[PDB]
């Protein structure tokens, strides 16, 4: 007779990884590529040459 | 009659290499390549982002 690992299973320590496994993150390609303006009004009016 | 090489055999010098003929050793590719953590528990639980 001896203490098997099954007999001592309730005594065994646990460890948990300190950090989450996740993919890398990235921002919009649009805000990276294009010029942007601060809008103060909820609409900006833009004049375009037509003819 | 003459002194044969067998008649003088007990008087002959000897010489030995200073070292053993052996191949090069090399480590595990696994421990060389991949990151490792210290386990303290025999099992570690790892959380993974899923959605």
């Amino acid at each position: 007779a001896d203490i098997s690992r099954a007999d001592a299973l309730a005594l065994l320590a646990t460890q948990e990884l300190d950090s989450i496994i996740k993919p890398e993150t990235s921002g919009s390609a649009a805000l990276a590529a294009f010029r942007s303006i601060r809008m103060s009004a909820g609409t900006v009016s833009m004049p375009v040459l037509a003819a």
